[PDB]
């Protein structure tokens, strides 16, 4: 009852690449929204999908994204 998540991402540092990313996410039919910061931050995904799909997309620059966990 929320179906939104954010994962921590590191490596790339350019708004244009962030824009490439969020659009790459939007292309996936599994997600509704995505809010992707990069630089030294995180990648929010919302809809009904997980980083994995975005991970594949991120192969354009080879990013490393980590699902945060505390438990």
């Amino acid at each position: 009852m929320a179906e939104k998540t954010v994962y921590r991402v590191d490596g790339l540092s350019c708004t244009n690449c962030a824009a490439k990313f969020e659009r790459n996410v939007k292309e996936i039919e599994g997600v509704t929204e995505a809010i992707v910061n990069f630089g030294a931050s995180k990648i929010t995904v919302t809809g009904e999908a997980s980083i994995q799909q975005v991970e594949q997309a991120g192969a354009f620059e080879h990013l490393k994204i980590i699902p945060e966990k505390e438990a």
